[PDB]
């Protein structure tokens, strides 16, 4: 089984683009994650930013998360990021994403030793 932090990586990492440059780059970046193999993950983000610079969330501004925990924490900085979702065409196994390219703060949920990301909560 995928460690909470791996999954993370996997689901949220893209630190090999500054930006999403395609209007095809959800339908790609699904594929390839891995978030499409037996059903369309309906929404996902992508954050264009080191791993570094991402694990340092975990240290910044302190917040709420959605569900009421208190481990979740917002980036000081704005940063790249694109949000994935699912189209009206959109079908499995041939699913279709709208790419949607923004900087903002983003909000993740921490945990263990060494303290790192292990969900995605919102960006701002």
């Amino acid at each position: 089984k995928e460690t909470a932090a791996a999954k993370f990586e996997r689901q949220h990492m893209d630190s090999s683009t500054s930006a999403a440059s395609s209007s095809n780059y959800c339908n790609q970046m699904m594929k390839s994650r891995n978030l499409t193999k037996d059903r369309c993950k309906p929404v996902n983000t992508f954050v264009h930013e080191s791993l570094a610079d991402v694990q340092a969330v975990c240290s910044q501004k302190n917040v709420a998360c959605k569900n009421g925990q208190t481990n979740c924490y917002q980036s000081y900085s704005t940063m790249s990021i694109t949000d994935c979702r699912e189209t009206g065409s959109s079908k499995y196994p041939n699913c279709a994403y709208k790419t949607t390219q923004a900087n903002k703060h983003i909000i993740v949920a921490c945990e263990g030793n060494p303290y790192v990301p292990v969900h995605w909560d919102a960006s701002v």
